[PDB]
C-alpha cells in the first residue's frame, strides 16, 4: 500500500526479519551491507536502490563468497555458465578466486515494493547463492540443506 | 498497465516490432528475431505468475552465430562481464551466446511504457556490446549516399 522501492524500505524489510546491517557509503550511492554465515562458509551480502534516466530505478543484490577458488578457476567458470542460463541471477568468479551471484531488477521509479515480493526475492538470492557455494564446497548433507539457513 | 504479457507486447507492437505470442509447456511468450550489425538473434519475453504474489519478469536474447571451437575462451570472457555489468550471459553446448534478464516484481505490478522500453532497450544494448566483443564487429560498409528524388 505505502512502501516504496527505496533503500530505506528494503532496510526496515530486513530489520523486521532481525538480520543484522549497516547502511553505508561510497560516491554518491548508499549501500546496506551484511555479513552471512552459511554451513560451508562466510558470504558478504549487499543491496541498492539506484536511480537512471527516464524514470527507472535499479535494485542490485549480490552476494559473494569468503572462500576463494582461483586455482580451480576455468572449472568454477564453466559450472557457473550453465547455472547462468538454466537459473535466475548472475555468477562469475573474480581473479581473486571470491565467486559472485547478482540480482539487478529495473523499475520504475518509487515503485511499490511489497514486503512479501522483497522478502521472495531476497530469499531466492540466498538461497541460488547458498546452492552454489554448496556445490563449490561439495557439501552435500545427509539431512538436506536446510532451506532457511539463519544470519548467525 | 499492469505487468502481463498481453501488455509488453502491446508496447513493442507500439514500437512496431514483428512478434508472436506462443505457448510452450503451460507459459505463453513472445518470440521476435533480432538483426543486429555482426549477426542475427532470437529474443524471448514472458512472465511468469508465481508464488507469494510474486511474478518473473524474464527477458532472453541468443545469438545464431556460435563460438563452439572457442568455448572456454567465450566462457571466461561472459564470466568477466557477468561481474562487472548488467544481466547474465552464458555460452551453451551448441556454443550459441544467451544474455538473460530475469526481474521479480508484485504479480501484476504498475510497468509503465517508459521502464519497460527503457529495460528492454538496455538488454538489447548489453547483448549487442557481447555479440560485437565476440565478433570483433566493425563497420565494414559504407551508408549510399545517393538521394531522393
Ligand atoms: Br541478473
Ligand atoms: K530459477
Amino acid at each position: 500500500e505505502t512502501a516504496l522501492l527505496t533503500l530505506d524500505t528494503l532496510a526496515k524489510y530486513l530489520q523486521e526479519k532481525e538480520v543484522q546491517l549497516d547502511i553505508e557509503e561510497n560516491g554518491g550511492q548508499r549501500f546496506i551491507r551484511m555479513g552471512w554465515r552459511f554451513e560451508m562458509g562466510d558470504a558478504a551480502v549487499l543491496v541498492s536502490v539506484n536511480d537512471g534516466p527516464n524514470n527507472t530505478s535499479r535494485l542490485e543484490i549480490t552476494c559473494v563468497t569468503q572462500k576463494t577458488y582461483a586455482d580451480r578457476r576455468a572449472e568454477v567458470a564453466m559450472m557457473l555458465n550453465d547455472r547462468n542460463r538454466e537459473r535466475a541471477f548472475a555468477r562469475s568468479i573474480d581473479q581473486e578466486g571470491n565467486v559472485w551471484l547478482e540480482y539487478v531488477g529495473f523499475y520504475p521509479t518509487l515503485a511499490e515494493m511489497p514486503q512479501e515480493t522483497f522478502d521472495t526475492l531476497f530469499g531466492g538470492v540466498l538461497m541460488h547463492f547458498q546452492d552454489d557455494y554448496a556445490a563449490l564446497e561439495g557439501y552435500v548433507p545427509q539431512e538436506g540443506m536446510q532451506i532457511q539457513q539463519p544470519q548467525a
